[PDB]
């Protein structure tokens, strides 16, 4: 019933969104960031994840990430390979996951990463002096795309379907395109210029469009307000989509547990009403305890509540974030366990769960 914004998206495209709309009332879909590129403990096996480590299963939604693409790099801010991220992009979409991209686009102005607060939106957006620069940017996304292309018997051109998740979390103030750095205006025109580029001049057929405010910057007691800041109109927008660490353990969230969860299914009941309100899709974008910390995590503070409320429970997919080499970042930074963590066995029981879908239990989502 949902219908995408592209309205000649190619078949495995349109196939994708009415699939994840009938399948979102029972099912929920697992992802995992970086989940093929490296685990806490390891890095170079070109077919591994710590997802399939412990549970078996890959997961069924794939993200990665662009950032440092659009400098012409070899490799994303994260030391991930390019054209291997090419090649498991393929390789998962092959298998029948779900492919999602997120960008954490560098600093124009400064050549600073994306949490240099430098002003740049205002220059980027068309009428700035920098708009040439902006073309450029999402230009090497086009040539990127172009990389995951196969060409059938028939001489026609197929590509995954990507759920394209730009410019995220852009009411918080962390980032050069958040709050107190771009006005709300210039936010909207970005995002706007964002999708007529790709799907009108470019004429991309492959995206799924996600927005996906912070639910740590939302007011709770005017949820909907705070959602729909710099919210660009819903002929830009598929995927209504919410990153919230803050109600699942985040270090600096005071609330209590029993708090935390009622506020994690308040939020995502309230972002199911606002999709279902203007006929799209759902989806918890981001989340995740770091370093997992805390017991049945996966059960208890994740699945819990969003089976709580049916309503909470009408989102399509939740996604967790990365799982960071330690030997090379220095620092434990995880979100899905690997063989041995505390968590492992509570996240075996997460995907046993009816209800949650990894790559092994997903119908042909593609048609
Ligand atoms: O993946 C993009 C960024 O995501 C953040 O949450 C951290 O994991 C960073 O170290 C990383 O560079
Ligand atoms: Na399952």
């Amino acid at each position: 019933l949902p219908a995408l914004i592209d309205t000649q998206a190619t078949a495995e495209t349109r196939a994708l969104y009415r699939n994840l709309a009938k399948l979102r009332y029972k099912h929920l879909l697992f992802g995992h960031e970086d989940s093929l590129a490296y685990g806490v403990h390891w890095e170079g096996d070109m077919d591994r994840s710590d997802v399939r480590d412990v549970t078996g299963a890959n997961p069924a939604v794939y993200g990665w990430e662009l950032g440092g693409l659009e400098l012409g790099h070899t490799a994303n801010l994260d030391a991930v390979n390019f054209e291997k991220m090419q090649h498991w992009i393929k390789a998962g979409y092959s298998r029948g996951g779900v492919i999602t991209i997120s960008w954490h686009v560098f600093n124009p102005v400064s050549g600073g990463n994306s949490w240099d607060k430098t002003p740049a939106v205002h220059e980027l957006i068309p009428g700035g002096a920098r708009h040439a620069t902006l073309k450029a940017y999402l230009d090497t996304f086009v040539a990127f795309n172009e990389g995951l292309a196969d060409v059938d018997a028939q001489g026609n051109k197929h590509y995954p379907p990507i759920i394209f998740r730009p410019w995220h979390e852009h009411n918080g103030d962390w980032f050069w395109w958040g709050k107190g750095h771009a006005s709300e205006q210039d936010y909207i025109a970005l995002w706007r210029f964002t999708v007529h580029y790709l799907r009108d001049e470019k004429k991309l057929r492959n995206l799924i469009y996600a927005y996906s405010p912070d639910r740590s910057r939302i007011d709770m007691a005017n949820f909907e307000a705070g959602y729909l800041y710099g919210y660009p109109g819903d002929a830009y927008v598929d995927i209504i989509g919410l990153d919230n660490y803050w109600d699942v353990g985040h270090e600096a969230n005071t609330a209590s547990a029993d708090e935390q969860k009622a506020a994690l299914t308040a939020s995502l009941k309230q972002l199911v009403q606002i999709a279902r309100s203007k006929g799209k899709i759902a989806a918890l974008t981001e989340t995740g305890n770091n370093r997992l910390t805390i017991d049945n995590f996966w059960t208890e503070r994740l699945l819990g509540p969003i089976s709580a409320d049916a309503d909470a429970s009408e989102i399509a997919y939740v996604m967790v974030w990365r799982n960071a080499n330690l030997a090379r970042e220095k620092s434990e930074q995880f979100f899905a366990p690997f063989p041995g963590q505390a968590t492992a066995d509570d996240f075996k029981r997460f995907y046993q769960s009816e209800v949650v879908l990894f790559e092994d239990e997903l119908p042909p989502l593609y048609r």
